[PDB]
């Protein structure tokens, strides 16, 4: 097994290509939880390999992406094989607030796991300090697959 | 051959505090930190507690959301022995006037642990929020996320 670490601004070409080219290659499934996805490389290497067959699944945070014009959200609800839902977080222990779904992880068939700082936008590839991890890490992939299907649960329709 | 211990949270949030808890608490040379927002007082006990015994703690914060923050620990950790605290700011964007963020959530434990992932060192992030956070004694992602914490170093502020 092996771990890659990208460390923006200093690699984030590489970790751009990392992650479009992860995406792009998928065989079976992508399965994506993000915070903030506003890029639009990204949202297009998405849109390809849903047209080659691959079943996509994409949580977003719900506050930020229920209705949010800079949000992928919008442009990918209605793609085919592409499955789009919203995540709030838990009921807080401060407030009468919910938390976030802040998660930026996407897993690829069984095979690899990216996750890290990053949210998908131009700021985040082009102007911040970040990590991105990817891994091939068989444990890893099980238990990230295993709770992904477990936040599926509280997900709802765009 | 390496370890990778993944916490995903909320279902794992507790496990996933002690986990960051106990490595920094449990360092015995170095804690290398960046991190975006830093309010979870009891991680920062936890600094000071490893510091108090001879630690050298580094901790790089986002500049926007640190620089003029009382509910940041940078404050509260700044003049604290063995403890250096700067800012940064990321660059500037190439059609705005506006410069990008220290989005890191890292610690660099020793030679021997690097953590990271998406959570905040914050009370929502270990107590509401989804989130992941990654532990991993793998040598090649430890040397890498120290040389490059080297370079962040160099372009950091003084609070
Ligand atoms: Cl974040």
């Amino acid at each position: 097994f092996k771990n890659s670490l990208f460390v923006l601004p200093y690699e984030q070409r590489d970790a751009l290509n990392s992650l479009i080219s992860g995406i792009s290659s998928a065989r079976e499934s992508v399965k994506i939880a993000i915070y903030s996805f506003t890029h639009r490389d990204i949202a297009r290497a998405i849109k390809s390999v849903a047209s080659r067959g691959i079943k996509v699944q994409i949580i977003y945070d719900y506050e930020s992406n229920h209705n949010n014009k800079q949000s992928t959200i919008g442009y990918l609800d209605k793609y085919p094989n592409t499955k789009v839902c919203l995540l709030k977080g838990l009921k807080a222990k401060n407030g009468n607030y919910y938390g976030i779904m802040n998660q930026k992880v996407a897993i690829i068939d069984d095979k690899i796991v990216f996750l890290g700082s990053a949210n998908w936008s131009k700021n985040a590839f082009e102007n911040n300090y970040e990590v991105l991890l990817k891994t091939d890490d068989t444990e890893t992939i099980l238990k990230a697959k295993s709770y992904y299907q477990k936040m599926l649960e509280s997900c709802v329709g765009f």
